[PDB]
C-alpha cells in the first residue's frame, strides 16, 4: 500500500452522522494490563472478563483464526477503541463492549521509560506543526498510536467535533524502519457504522516504536 | 391487584446476572424537562431528541397506540430508568437509549415546594425504619418514585449490589387514596433481560403525590 | 373482557406494511406432536429441538415463569404461528423460529374423531355465512383455532392479501361455555412488528372445544 | 493468491454447526434478471425491491463505496447466495435477505447459447471425474459458478449434508486466461456464521467464461 491519491480520501462534509466518530476518539480507550481470554465466540475472536465504566465483558475480533488462537493462552496487553452499537458476546450478556486487534503480548515487551514519538502534521502541504505521544510497548499496536494521535489533534486542533469537522480530508501514515508504509483515512464512508469503520484495526498491525515514524496530513479545504 | 403471596415473589438467590438490575437503579436516571416528541417508531412509542452522557436520542414504549398518540404533540417531563442492551430507534441510530412510560405533561403539573413522601420499610414483618423522597409533579410517574425509593435503599440498605443482594424477596407497594393498590417485585425472574423487567413501567401508571402512600416489604431471609 | 367498540378497532387502511400479517396466516403454521423442551432462554420461555422447512430450532414465549417451568418436562403438542424477524435463541443458533404460547399437553387431550366447530361470520351487522373447522385436542389453544379460522377467510374471503385488505375492521370473538368472552383484533396498530403483534397468543389461553363457540365480525367499509 | 497449503485448509470434522453451510448451497440461489437499486444502507451496499419466497427486499454488500455507487444506477442481473440470520435493511423491513456481490451489468453481457464449462474434480490427487455447468453471462460473478459447482457435487457427490461432510478438506480454484488464479475454502473456520463466510463473494470478482477454467480439490480423509 502506497500513499493515497486525493480522489480516494473520504471527505468529512459528506459523511452523515460524523459525531459517531467523535465519541470514538474523544472518549477514553479500553486498556488492560496483563490478562487472558476466557471464552470466544467465533474461531477468530477473543473474549476477556475485564470491567470498565460501561462494561463487564469484552471481545476483540482479530485478523483470522490462526491469530486468535495464538493469544488464547497468553497474558496480553489490550489497548483498543471500543464500540457499543452492534456488539455481540454471550447469549446472556448485556453490558458488552467490542474492539478489533489492539492486542499485544505482555512479558518481554513493556519498556522502562516511555519512548515518546514525534508526529509530523501537514496542513495543506505546509508542515504547520509537530507533537509528541508516549507508549510503553517496544512493539505497539498500530491502533494505539492512531488514537493517542487523534485524541490530541481532536482536543487541540478540533479534528472531530460533535458535529462537522474542521478538516475535509485527513489520513494517518505510518513508517516502519523496514516494512511498507501504510495509512488510515480519518474519515468513514459517507454512510457508515462504528463497527464497520473500526475494522481498520482488525489486522492487528504491530510495529516497533523505537524504529517507526508517523506523518499526518490534512486539508483545510 | 392485591397483596402478593410469599410464593409469587422472585427470590434473589435464584437470579443469574443480578447486577444488571443494580446498574439500573444505581446510576443516574433519565430526566428531561418540557420537550416534545419528534419521530416515532411504532404506533405505541415516541422518540425524544434529548442528550445525555451515553445517548443523543431516546425512545419510550407506552401502554398502547392511544396513549402514545396522546403525548405526541404535548410538551412533557420525562423521568425514567433507561436500559441500553436491546434498544432500537432509527435505522441510522448509534448511541440509543430506551425507557418505558415515565412520561407526564409539563404545564400545570409542576409544584412550588417539592412534596416529600414517607416510605414505610418493613424488614421481616417488623417496620424497622422509614424515610423520605421528593418530587415536583402533582401527578407522578409511578416509576420515578419506585426509582428514588430503590436508589436510596440501595445506597443505604444495600438493596442491589454489583452482585448478590442482602435481601431475598422485596417489593414496593403503592397506595392511592381512592384507587386500588399495586406492586413491583424488586427482583426479576431467574433468567431475564433489562428490557423485559423494566416493562413494569409500561402502563405508565400515574398517581397524585399529595394523597398516595408507599410501603416496602423486604426479607432478611 | 367484553365486546369492543368500533373506536377501539384498528383499521387495515392505516396499517403500513400490512402484508407482513398476510404471510403469517397464509403460509403453514408450526406443528409438532408429542415433544419435550430442551434448553430455555429466559425464565419464561421454552426451546424445542424441532425442524421445519425454515428452522432447526424453535422458541415459545409463554405467559410467565410459572407457566414455563410447568411444561419444561412435559410431552406437549405445539401448534402455532411463527415469525422470524426478531427471534432469539442460542448465541450460536441461526435458522431460529419463535412463537407465542400454543403449547398444550399431549397425553389424554387428543381425541378419536375431530370435533368440527362452527364459526359465525358477520359482515356489516348481517351474519352472511358460517363454516367449519377441525381439531383433535380436547383442550385447544385459543391460537390454533384463530389461525385455522383466519387461514380460511383469507383463501376464501380474502381476509389478508399481499397488500390492502378488502375489510377495514374485523375481529374474532371466543365464547367459553363458562368463562368470559374475549377477542383479538385482526389488524395491528398502524405501525407494528410481527413479533409485537403475535403476543396476543402469549397468555396461551386454552379452552374446551366441545363447549366453546366462535364468532367473527368484519366490515366491508 | 497462489495454491493453498494442506495446513491452510479448514477441516469439516472440526466445523461446528456445519449443516448451516448445507442450506446455503442446497436451496435455490437468488436470481433477478434486469433490475435497478432503489435505496441503500451503507455507502458500500445496494438494495433491490425484489421478491422471493422468503423475502420482499434484498441487500448486497459489495467491495466498497466506489463499486456500489457504480452499480447504483444500472440495470443489473443478480445471481447469488442469500443468508437470513443477521441481515439488515430499512428500519421497517422484516423478511429481509442479504448477499455479497453477485451483481453484473445486464445489457450487453448476456449470451445466445449457454457456454458450458468443464470443471475438474480431484479426489485425493486423482481426477476421478469432471462435469459441466451452464451460464448466460459473458462475464460471470465468481459466485454464480462456485454455487452451481457445489450445488452439483452436493446432490451427486454428497459434498455437504445436514451434518458431517463425506470429505474433510476441499476448495474450489478458478483459472483466468490472463489474470491470477485464486480459490475459496469449501469449509468455514470451526466456529462461523453464514454472514461472515459468504464474504468471499464481497469482492464481487467477475470473469470471462469463454476463457476461464475451474478445478476442484477434495480429500476423502
Amino acid at each position: 500500500q502506497q500513499d493515497p491519491d486525493p480522489s480516494q480520501l473520504h471527505r468529512s462534509s459528506l459523511v452523515k452522522n460524523l459525531q459517531n466518530i467523535y465519541f470514538l476518539y474523544e472518549g477514553d480507550p479500553v486498556t488492560h494490563e496483563n490478562v487472558k481470554s476466557v471464552d470466544q465466540l467465533l474461531s477468530h475472536d477473543l473474549i476477556y472478563n475485564v470491567s470498565g465504566p460501561n462494561y463487564d465483558k469484552l471481545k476483540t475480533e482479530l485478523k483470522n483464526q490462526e491469530m486468535a488462537t495464538l493469544f488464547k493462552d497468553k497474558n496480553v496487553d489490550i489497548y483498543g477503541v471500543e464500540y457499543y452499537h452492534l456488539c455481540y458476546l454471550c447469549e446472556n450478556a448485556e453490558r458488552s463492549a467490542c474492539i478489533y486487534g489492539g492486542v499485544t503480548n505482555h512479558e518481554g515487551n513493556h519498556l522502562e521509560i516511555p519512548k515518546k514519538i514525534v508526529v509530523k502534521v501537514s496542513i495543506d502541504g505546509i508542515q504547520s506543526l509537530s507533537f509528541d505521544i508516549e507508549t510503553n510497548k517496544k512493539m505497539v499496536t498500530a491502533q494505539e498510536l492512531d488514537y493517542k494521535v487523534r485524541k490530541y489533534t481532536i482536543d487541540n486542533k478540533q479534528l472531530y467535533t460533535n458535529g462537522p469537522s474542521k478538516y475535509e480530508t485527513g489520513y494517518i501514515k505510518f513508517i516502519p524502519k523496514n516494512k511498507e508504509s501504510f495509512w488510515f483515512d480519518f474519515f468513514p464512508e459517507p454512510e457508515f457504522t462504528q463497527s464497520k469503520y473500526l475494522m481498520i484495526y482488525k489486522d492487528n498491525e504491530t510495529l516497533d516504536n523505537k524504529t517507526s515514524q508517523i506523518e499526518v496530513y490534512l486539508t483545510t479545504k
